């Protein structure tokens, strides 16, 4: 009979134990009560399965040859224009995409392997939109363009801008409208260490590290302004980021 194969994206497919006369394997899957079926020229669970929703929407599940990626698509009833696409890649990152009534990308939610998210909404034909980053304990809000995602935190006269380029590189900057030389914050970004160093009155006050684990840490400098003291503290709420900008 059949063998179960575990799939990325919380799905299972049943593959026939032997091939048919064309050398092909039968595939069966049930995705949220919808039965999908297909035929594959591989034996491991990869290939294409199809079904039809009760509202006549077409559904297709594509499993990459190495079982590393799954793509679950919903189309309009003639199967020609996309409604939604959910892609789990081999790093277990999830891409959740909605399309407008003409099947152009309208909304995209990226769920990282650690569960943090980038939520892109109201996406227009120039790739611009609204953006939100959902971190552990807090949320950052901003905009999207074809060039970058910019998430903004404001505290007093200080604006902190976290940039995620179209390819995923992070840069951070700080602007302060304060004109007093004694209290105005300025800042320098070190991309190599993903660290923003804040300075007040020609002395370093703190390092903000934007880590590869999608967290922010804050570490203070000593009263001189030249060396770090203590240890970095992980931000766990938006208030703590704001406090670092005071």
């Amino acid at each position: 009979n059949s063998v179960s194969v575990d799939l990325p994206g919380s799905m299972k497919v049943l593959v026939s134990k032997s091939s048919n006369a064309d050398g092909k394997y039968d595939l069966i899957a049930t995705v949220d009560a919808l039965e999908l079926s297909g035929t594959s020229d591989k034996n491991n669970g990869s290939g294409v399965l199809e079904g039809v929703k009760a509202d006549a929407s077409k559904v297709k599940l594509t499993i990459s040859d190495d079982l590393g990626q799954t793509t679950l698509e919903v189309f309009k009833s003639d199967g020609s224009t996309l409604v939604s696409k959910k892609v789990t890649s081999k790093d277990k990152v999830l891409g959740d995409v909605k399309f407008n009534e003409k099947g152009e990308v309208s909304e995209k939610i990226i769920t990282r392997a650690d569960g943090t998210r980038l939520e892109y909404t109201g996406i227009k034909s120039d790739g611009s939109g609204k953006a939100k980053e959902v971190l552990k304990g807090y949320v950052l809000e901003g905009t999207l363009t074809a060039e970058k995602t910019t998430l903004v935190v404001k505290e007093g006269t200080v604006t902190l801008s976290k940039n995620i380029s179209k390819s995923g590189a992070v840069s951070v900057e700080l602007n302060d409208t304060d004109s007093s030389a004694a209290t105005k914050k300025t800042a320098a970004w070190n991309s190599g260490t993903s660290t923003l160093t804040i300075t007040v009155n020609s002395k370093k006050t703190k390092d903000l590290v934007f880590t590869s684990s999608n967290t922010i840490t804050v570490q203070q400098y000593d009263s001189n302004g030249t060396s770090l003291e203590g240890s970095a503290v992980e931000i766990t709420k938006l208030d703590e980021i704001k406090n670092a900008l005071k």
